[PDB]
DNA sequence: ATCCTCCCCTAC
DNA sequence: TAAGGTAGGGGAGGAT
């Protein structure tokens, strides 16, 4: 019991063992690598000449499904179909990593705090909190990916995350529904009780939207030609890939608060969209609302090996950071370089460029944030440097990192988060 | 134009 | 209390 503090040599070990976000990142990097290792001698890229169907396949409320299947006996009482269930560490300002669809019927969402969620429950409804079972998440994910491989359906299986894969069938010069059904069935068995939904389309963007539409335990087909207003009407603006909270808020401020993708598509003009959200992103949204992928998104089909090749490496710690003096900070920075250099040597790379980035308490923010041990409201400060030669040397790297911290000049007592980055990685 | 640094955003 | 990580697209503004 009793959490290891940031000035302890084993902070990172203990914090990473508990952070579900760190697992998500680690599992993602490992799946990319596993992809590169398995396809060393496989000719891999899709062409413009190629005709293809995307099957975007994703576990439903993963984590809540798997924590529930693996639950301890003191929750046998529990019932996935009727009870609101979440997976989380605590009881107040503690993130809900995953909630089941009964929880979502009350308005509860994945990154919400437990205290916020319990306000949403009417009288006589009790939130059930399950613990994380990281090993088990990983076992179901393995069963998933081996099951996909074993059916011999796809020309290519792109790992996007621990519970999600984009699968491509190449069609030379009805079936699709049976294939959806087989995949959902075989994954449900190979996994034991877990459910997957499937979006199937001729675009990556439509497949992702079809997936959302399918989503409690179903599949949904939807091609560029099946687009209708009743389809677009069913999606929030941030159901678009690449649109999240800031873009939502900009889209709303520009197009008088459109409430569904349908309302947006009827109101927007390419020009105003670009001026609003960026251009690129605006361009992406534009193409999306016609069912089409932007060029950036497509690189993953036209060259998976490149897109999936890791181009940088870092840690980023924004919880539990509390220091009194620079000695503690320097030692921490040194430990973080030690950790990172073990990773760098494991992937047989060196670095030519480094960044130290930090979160500093805003002038106006309480010294102790509402979230226990949290970073609270902060400003970002970042500085990078080019190394003369690519190296994996501790002395070069740790010294420049401690040097970069002095240049940003954050008093230790104000530090609330810190990131150490190797931008630019050089082979061999 | 283009490139570089310091961010912001999104994903999951 | 509680574990707010991390890769990588992208833009603004200065430097060339
Ligand atoms: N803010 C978030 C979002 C997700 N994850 C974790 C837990 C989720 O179970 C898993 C996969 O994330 P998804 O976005 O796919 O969401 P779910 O699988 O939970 O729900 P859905 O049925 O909407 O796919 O990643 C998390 O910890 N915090
Ligand atoms: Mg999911
Ligand atoms: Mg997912």
């Amino acid at each position: 019991k009793r959490i290891v503090a940031c000035d302890d040599p084993d902070f990172l070990t203990s914090y990473f063992a508990h952070s579900r976000l760190h697992h998500l990142s680690a599992w993602k990097a490992n799946l990319k690598d596993k992809f590169l290792n398995e396809n060393i001698h496989k000719y891999t890229k899709i062409t413009d000449k190629d005709t293809y169907i995307i099957f975007h396949i994703d576990f439903d409320c993963f984590f809540a499904t798997v924590a529930y299947l693996c639950r301890s006996s003191s929750f046998s009482a529990c019932d996935f179909k009727r009870d609101p269930i979440v997976v989380c560490h605590g009881t107040k300002n503690s993130d809900i990593a995953s909630c089941n669809y009964v929880a979502r019927s009350y308005g509860i969402k994945n990154g919400m705090w437990v205290s916020q969620a319990e306000k949403m429950l009417p009288n006589g409804i009790k939130l059930i909190s399950l613990p994380y079972t990281f090993e088990q998440f990983q076992l179901k994910s393995e069963a998933f990916y081996s099951t996909l491989k074993r059916l011999n359906i796809f020309n290519l299986i792109l790992p996007i995350s621990i519970d999600e894969a984009v699968c491509v069938r190449i069609i030379p010069d009805t079936l699709n529904a049976r294939l959806c059904e087989e995949i959902r069935q075989e994954i449900f068995q190979g996994t034991n009780g877990c459910t997957v939904s499937i979006g199937c389309s001729d675009s990556l963007v439509l497949a992702r939207l079809a997936l959302k539409m399918a989503k409690p335990n179903g599949y949904n087909i939807t091609f560029k030609s099946n687009l209708s207003e009743e389809f677009w009407s069913s999606f929030k603006l941030d159901d678009l890939p690449g649109v999240g909270h800031s873009t939502l808020s900009r889209l709303e401020s520009t197009f008088d608060s459109p409430h569904s993708l349908n309302d947006l598509r009827k109101r927007y003009t390419l020009d105003a969209l670009k001026a609003s959200v960026g251009s690129k992103l605006g361009m992406k949204i534009h193409l999306a609302l016609q069912g089409q992928d932007d060029e950036e998104s497509l690189k993953i089909l036209y060259d998976p090996k490149e897109v999936l090749q890791r181009k940088s490496l870092s840690i980023d710690i924004n919880w539990g950071i509390r220091f009194k003096n620079i000695t503690q900070v320097d030692l921490f920075i040194e430990r973080g370089c030690q950790y990172l250099l073990e990773k760098l040597n494991e992937i047989n790379k060196t670095t030519s460029q480094i960044t130290l980035k930090l979160m500093r308490r805003c002038k106006d923010a309480p010294i102790e944030p509402p979230k226990y041990m949290g970073m609270g409201r902060c400003d970002s400060f970042s500085r990078s440097s080019r190394l003369g030669i690519p190296t994996n040397e501790f002395g070069i790297i740790a010294t420049e990192m401690k040097s970069l911290y002095r240049t940003l000049g954050c008093p230790p007592m104000e530090l609330r988060g810190l990131a150490l980055q190797f931008n630019k990685l050089v082979d061999v």
